């Protein structure tokens, strides 16, 4: 019985579905962050944010840790949320922002997805400038454009955050294991270089485990975001022997039960796990 056959995968699904169903938000569910006084918090009323790992009280965003890998996963900020977003970005001394929402989605004004990282702008007390720098082929026609976001605010020290935008990964789809491995590497290396810069400067953020965390988001922050996160988790040697079952239960327990949304996205994670001889199921 191959540990990666229909049967075993049949069990993994069984388990993860039970979990997803259990995590479904209830009305004013105490496990999930609730909108304060009118301003909308959630982009999709059914894609909620665990109160326990909430990064900010007014953002749909979570601190996530699978094994030893620390990141922040979030929704695409709404217009009213942009200043707090940049605030989170800066305090985190963000080593790397990875946006996985496509240019078409961003372009489409019915989606309310402000084009916040490709243009300069002012947002309350914070002003922002963008600067394109490189473009990298990941494979399969998938392309990553990179920008550098300089976030300034009076009385605050200026922070730069490097951005990696995969402009052509469609929603509800899964890019191949190879493009996925290639993007994870691209995100780790970008994070590494920026981290090292803070470190050579003696940033105190370097000590704090609630900071220097890569920030990743597609539109909802549970499909494309989750697939990439599971991939970063897999190419960190310290997560040796963590199974695909644990990987997914920790993401679901720290954000919402939808994390790793489509079945095909779970297949990409399973291929990489297999290529590693990483176990699918616990016990």
């Amino acid at each position: 019985v191959s540990p990666y056959g229909p049967e075993a995968r049949a069990e993994l699904s069984s388990r993860l579905t039970t979990l997803r169903n259990t995590l479904a938000p209830a009305t004013n569910d105490p496990r999930y962050l609730q909108a304060c006084g009118g301003e909308k918090l959630n982009r999709f009323r059914d894609i909620q944010c665990r109160r326990q790992t909430a990064v900010r009280a007014d953002l749909n965003a979570n601190y996530i840790q699978v094994g030893n890998t620390r990141t922040i996963a979030c929704q695409y900020p709404l217009q009213s949320q942009l200043e707090s977003h940049f605030r989170m970005l800066a305090e985190n001394r963000t080593p790397v922002l990875a946006v996985l929402a496509s240019s078409s989605e961003i372009a489409n004004q019915r989606f309310g997805m402000p084009d916040y990282f490709r243009q300069s702008g002012t947002y309350g007390s914070i002003t922002v400038e963008s600067k394109m720098t490189q473009q990298v082929g990941l494979g399969d026609g998938i392309m990553a454009d990179m920008y550098t976001l300089t976030i300034r605010e009076a009385g605050q020290k200026t922070i730069s955050v490097p951005v990696v935008h995969v402009g052509n990964w469609p929603d509800q789809t899964a890019v191949s294991s190879e493009v996925t491995k290639a993007l994870a590497s691209l995100v780790d290396q970008t994070a590494e270089t920026k981290r090292n810069m803070y470190e050579s400067k003696g940033s105190s953020a370097v000590a704090d485990d609630s900071k220097l965390r890569p920030v990743i988001h597609c539109r909802a922050g549970v499909g494309r975001t989750a697939q990439l996160i599971g991939a970063m988790c897999m190419n960190d040697s310290r997560n040796s022997q963590l199974s695909v079952e644990d990987m997914v239960s920790q993401m679901r327990v720290q954000r919402n039960g939808i994390m790793v949304q489509k079945d095909e996205q779970l297949d990409v994670l399973i291929k990489l796990a297999e290529g590693q001889g990483r176990p699918l199921l616990n016990s």
